[PDB]
């Protein structure tokens, strides 16, 4: 599944709903620290919506549990992210990710 | 993981090596038999290499079982397919794939 643990607290009130979208930055990581991307290397918020298939699972029930402006570390299991796939050249088969994502805003 | 039924023998001696190319012909279906994808609508094979994330890993370790000219069905649980994600618009979550594959050549 997913866990959240926070860094920063949010503003306790407002939590992204299904098609809403959300602006965030994050940096991707292996379980023993090693970053494989981030938005904020680019300069540029990630940006996607819930209920549609856009991103990993682990990240639709995670930032689902974040409000504006917090800042947490999704630890997210193979299944709810590449399971015994990976992702080509990036990520190993069965990998537990950790991702720090803020939660900048709504739209 | 990945359960291999045969439909028709192959060989019974010519079995995919990592870094060879591997021609089929598949169907993927859910576990009620509706059709996703077919290379045979297409009138093309598709063409892959063993060892290199080219695919889900659930075809990684079935086609590896096959010998050249065997069709069988691979079914295949979440986590060696798409898992708790699917495959936006096409597979949900948590689904278990059944793909009907024929081994025409290895090159
Ligand atoms: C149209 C194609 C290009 C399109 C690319 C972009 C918009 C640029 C966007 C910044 C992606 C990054 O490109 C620099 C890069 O982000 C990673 O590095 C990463 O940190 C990651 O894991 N992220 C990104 C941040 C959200 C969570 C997760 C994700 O959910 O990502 C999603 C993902 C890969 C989902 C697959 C979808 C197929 C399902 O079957 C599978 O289910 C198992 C899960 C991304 C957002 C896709 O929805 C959309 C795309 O792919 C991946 C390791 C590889 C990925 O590049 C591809
Ligand atoms: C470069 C981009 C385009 C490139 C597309 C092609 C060469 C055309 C090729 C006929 C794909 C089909 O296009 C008509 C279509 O095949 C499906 O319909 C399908 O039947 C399927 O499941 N197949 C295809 C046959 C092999 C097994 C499986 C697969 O392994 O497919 C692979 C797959 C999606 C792996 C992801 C990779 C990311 C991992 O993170 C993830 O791990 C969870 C698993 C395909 C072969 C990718 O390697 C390469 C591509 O995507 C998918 C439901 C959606 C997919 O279209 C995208």
């Amino acid at each position: 599944g997913v866990q959240v643990e926070t860094i920063s607290p949010g503003d306790g009130r407002t939590f992204p709903k299904r098609g809403q979208t959300c602006v965030v930055h994050y940096t991707g990581m292996l379980e023993d620290g090693k970053k494989f991307d981030s938005s904020r290397d680019r300069n540029k918020p990630f940006k996607f919506m819930l209920g549609k298939q856009e991103v990993i699972r682990g990240w639709e029930e995670g930032v689902a549990q974040m409000s504006v402006g917090q800042r947490a570390k999704l630890t997210i299991s193979p299944d709810y992210a590449y399971g015994a796939t990976g992702h080509p050249g990036i990520i190993p088969p069965h990998a537990t990710l950790v991702f720090d994502v803020e939660l900048l805003k709504l739209e």
